[PDB]
């Protein structure tokens, strides 16, 4: 039954996420338009996000346009994660408020975990796999926008070195969502039992799928803690940008996620 549960989780991930590691690797293997400088950013925008640059002199600064594009992907991924969570045994049986709380704290940890699948050491896929933005270009942006993506590349290079596949990532994302220590949960006991169940599925799956790496489960527990810290730091940077960059608006769904988070 635990093998069946692992497969159900994987099937739910394949249905619900537009991007996965298989799809990303096909693309990254060599088509995506390469964004490596301001000229190619602007060319890519004209083809792939035309509306955002159809304002002439009224267009926002390039860094702010990138900030906006990043948030759009997060909004869509939050929708995918909310539908995915229904496949987790017990999740749909929880009080609606607890569902909201688990998603509030888990979505960005899951986002940064899955973001790793579209990253290599030189850059990352964007716009549903139709662009590839270089790591060096993102580092070249004016402060503080150059500080957004680099810590996520750093996380991703080490996470990708574990050589997880989608079957593993689906269970890891389910485990992220099930954390029983999120602030403000009502039914901690039922959430802890839901978490115990999914973590048991994850541990057995990693044992079967990665017999060569006897420590992969505790490695991933540590990655979960690393992701929590990465999200805490990211939220702090987002708040700095919101307060100091008059054009860098935050989408209302994301402002609700960030509100009172850390
Ligand atoms: C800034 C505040 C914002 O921070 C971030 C920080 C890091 C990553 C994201 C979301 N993200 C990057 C999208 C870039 O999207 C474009 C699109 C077009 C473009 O130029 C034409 C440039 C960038 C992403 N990709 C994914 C791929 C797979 C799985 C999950 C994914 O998550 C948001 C937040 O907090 O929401």
């Amino acid at each position: 039954d635990l093998k069946s549960l692992a497969k159900r989780i994987y099937e739910a991930y394949l249905k619900n996420f537009n991007m996965n590691k298989v799809k990303a690797r096909v693309i990254l293997s060599g088509p995506p338009f390469v964004i490596h400088d301001m000229e190619t950013l602007c060319m890519a925008e004209k083809t792939l996000v035309a509306k955002l640059v159809a304002n002439g002199i009224q267009n926002k600064e390039a860094e702010v346009r990138i900030f906006h594009c990043c948030q759009c992907t997060s909004v869509e991924t939050v929708t995918e994660l909310t539908e995915f969570a229904k496949a987790i045994p017990g999740f749909a049986n929880l009080d609606l408020n607890d569902q909201v709380t688990l998603l509030k704290y888990g979505v960005y940890e899951a986002i940064f975990a899955m973001l790793s699948s579209v990253m290599n050491k030189d850059g990352m896929l964007v716009a549903y796999g139709n662009g590839f933005i270089t790591r060096e270009f993102l580092k070249s942006l004016r402060k503080p926008f150059c500080d957004i993506m680099e810590p996520k590349f750093d996380f991703a290079m080490k996470f990708n070195a574990l050589e997880l596949d989608d079957s593993d990532i689906s269970l890891f994302v389910a485990a992220i969502i099930c954390c029983g220590d999120r602030p403000g949960l009502l039914n901690v006991g039922h959430i802890e039992k839901m978490q115990e169940g999914i973590v048991h599925v994850l541990r057995l799956h990693l044992q079967s799928n990665h017999p060569d790496d006897i420590f992969l489960f505790p490695k991933l527990l540590q990655k979960m803690a690393d992701l929590r810290q990465l999200v805490t730091e990211h939220a702090q940077l987002v708040q700095i940008i919101k307060k100091t960059e008059s054009d860098a608006a935050l989408h209302p769904l994301l402002q609700e996620i960030y509100r009172d988070m850390y």
